[PDB]
């Protein structure tokens, strides 16, 4: 999987994931800084916040590249707030929109890139699918965001192969943790991305160092560790 | 199939679209006033256009009711100028979203309610799917939308048996016909509908009389009989 | 939703799904039969067992009278024992071939027709998919289908509202329950079709009462009753 | 596209298309001999004839290796011939199963590789698509397949930049062209293989030179230039 959020002035779905020259959609099919599957080309979502604060997702279970609807009506949504994702699943695994990321809780967006042992996490009856980040996601939106370092280091813990990169927002706020896969920060004058992989190669893209957390409000952008074992 | 429209002041999808009691999301399953097909279950569509005049087009082979993305997304696009479909096909005709209204050539949006025998339709290379809406709708396009009322008079002579409510807009205009199903308008304080049936009870709402033309621009509703 | 199950002689898919006049294909537009939902055009699904007795799905969350594919292939796949259905689900619910029926644990396939409270379920690593009908069959799965009948009254009385009619094969026997909706039998000379609704005008066909449960073995069609609340 | 034939015994999807170590299924995201496209995402679909001869399809607008359905139900289809093929499509190209080899006649069924202008080829009312392969598809069919070498070298030359593999069965025959794209055969005791690429690393592989036609019947193989 790869994923990209934006928080600042209005930017439209289009700008963000479909119009730069190495984003989203060229992830689809040609990842540069993926060393866990060859694309992600198992669906794609992308979940932004309107005027009135209201989480919307547009989700699907094919490839993002061949989507002409998306590609005809993103630029007409634009929003303060976007998470976006293109999906990557080992064969076998389910194939269904609600097992494409951005998952919801109604305030927070959340997306994961990785892996995760289900067998070390509490059943639940909250989540939107049965697939491993479904089942995480759950995990995370019920100890809350502002406790994501304790979730993840935790799960980290539980599932020593586990692969736990999350990039969430709620409107106002991204946060985001690296663990075993990779995260970049650009710093506009009108916003903050963060990807995945730099979408472009604007010489301000920073890469966030492993087993990090991240966190950007109040124009304000925080790298912070996560506890090992 | 069932297909709506608005020109007028800015209005979201969903609530022209999913939000009335009887609008066209009730009508993917519930039609009232329906004589072809108990359904619209094959596909849906919706086109609208942006500030800029570009034509921008959501469309799916899926029942529009479970459409949960189209549920969420909807209420956040909102235009001056929309026109939405949802199919219905006889069994074993191809399901692709290439083949639910509305169709485009850029310029103008297009939904055909009805059949027409596709063997008396000029062959083509600019239909954007197989079924016999798309090659109607590339002809409709080919003569111009200036010229639909006897593009519709021309291919109704042509089959006999053909129902050929189109229903099209360009961002400041619809354009509509009635030969062989039903349409009905509405004129709102800020704009119009024109709809296969009435999204509501509301008093207003008025039939159009069948082989008719209907012309709208700033709200001027204006009714003209096809040719004989 | 409705169902169909088949034990007996080899019968091909389309014999029993697509090609009588009333039948599951014309089932998923127009049933006969059917109290709750107008149609059941969120999916379908055709299990059967093969000669080797591996129990083999073929699942959509598309409706079953636009499946030109299954059209083409079904008559081509023949089984001595068949669980079939046609989804129908309230507006908002989640769209996807995991939460067709039928589901399976590997020895039993199974279908619900009908809703419970997910609420009064318990939680569960095993199911399918998160609709009520994908967490029900987890349960009834844990469980064993030797106990269906115990387990469906057992739901029934912590959700009163609940319409739990299930489906079930395991390759060598049918089972059943009818609980709020409705389900008939046809003995044929090479075998016995359970199924929601007679799937033609066949007088043989018989009514099951509600609140029953059925077994099918051995040619033997055994039907009784479930217990008092 | 990538594309596979079968012509001989009873062989089943699932032992053609999806168990081979580098078959269609691995294809699908790692072809291995495909110069036009990455990989092969855009939909599949697999023909096959039954025992009474009818030409059945299961197609599909999705990536082949996702395909639940399919991976189950592949190993239960067993056929003496069979047409498989996994697409891959231009970014913005209509996304559908309709446009999905193998298209079919009702007699034989056709898989197409490669590229050609529609603009050389005559409008049609009888394609199953809009796209390139479905309405190079349509005109073979018109002109009949034991016309195939002569309407492919006609097409060749009417747009010299088309690619037109084509790769045919009818139950009891296979055609093929190579026309700028790749094409191998195995031969195997029990039948004859044609493919995009070999699905494995079998020494019996052998590639098929360009512009060449391949008539395979009664366990036959004949090659010929095309006229
Ligand atoms: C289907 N295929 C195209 C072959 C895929 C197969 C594949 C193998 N590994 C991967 S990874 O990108 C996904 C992998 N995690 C998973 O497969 C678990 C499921 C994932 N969380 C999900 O959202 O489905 C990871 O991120 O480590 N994809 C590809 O190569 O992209
Ligand atoms: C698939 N099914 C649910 C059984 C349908 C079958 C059906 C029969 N007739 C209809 S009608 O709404 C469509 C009919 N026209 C066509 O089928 C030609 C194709 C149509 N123009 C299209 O856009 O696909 C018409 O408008 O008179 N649907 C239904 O009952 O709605
Ligand atoms: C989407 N729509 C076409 C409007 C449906 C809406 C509907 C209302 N009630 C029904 S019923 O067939 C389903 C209902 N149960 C559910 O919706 C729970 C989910 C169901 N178990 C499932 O498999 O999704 C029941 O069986 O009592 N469908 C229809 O009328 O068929
Ligand atoms: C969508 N994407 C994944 C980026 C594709 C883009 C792509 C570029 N070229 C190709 S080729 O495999 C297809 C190309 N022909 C066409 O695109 C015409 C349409 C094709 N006949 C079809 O059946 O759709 C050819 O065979 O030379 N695919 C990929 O890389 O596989």
């Amino acid at each position: 999987a790869r994923h990209v959020a934006w928080l600042g002035a209005p930017r439209s779905l289009a700008d963000l994931v479909l119009d730069p020259p190495q984003g989203l959609l060229v992830q689809s099919y040609a990842p540069r800084r993926q060393k866990h599957g060859l694309m992600n080309a198992d669906g794609w979502g992308a979940g932004f916040f309107d005027d009135d604060g209201v989480a919307r997702r547009w989700r699907s279970d094919k490839p993002l590249w061949g989507d002409a609807s998306f590609a005809s009506v993103a630029p007409a949504l634009r929003s303060r707030c976007v998470v976006a994702a293109v999906r990557s699943a080992t064969i076998g695994m389910p194939i269904e929109p609600s097992a494409s990321a951005p998952f919801s809780d109604g305030q927070w967006l959340l997306s994961h890139n990785g892996l995760v042992d289900r067998g070390v996490l509490p059943l639940t009856g909250a989540a939107e699918s049965t697939v491993d980040s479904a089942i995480l996601a759950a995990l995370i939106f019920s100890r809350g965001l502002d406790a994501l370092g304790a979730t993840i280091a935790e799960v980290g813990e539980l599932d020593p192969n586990a692969r736990l990169n999350i990039l969430a927002a709620n409107g106002s706020r991204l946060l985001a943790t690296t663990w075993g896969d990779t995260l970049s920060v650009l710093r506009r004058p009108d916003g903050v991305v963060l990807a995945s992989e730099p979408y472009d190669d604007d010489p301000g893209w920073s890469d966030i160092p492993d087993r990090h957390l991240v966190d950007v409000r109040d124009a304000h952008v925080v790298v912070t560790p996560l506890l090992e074992h």
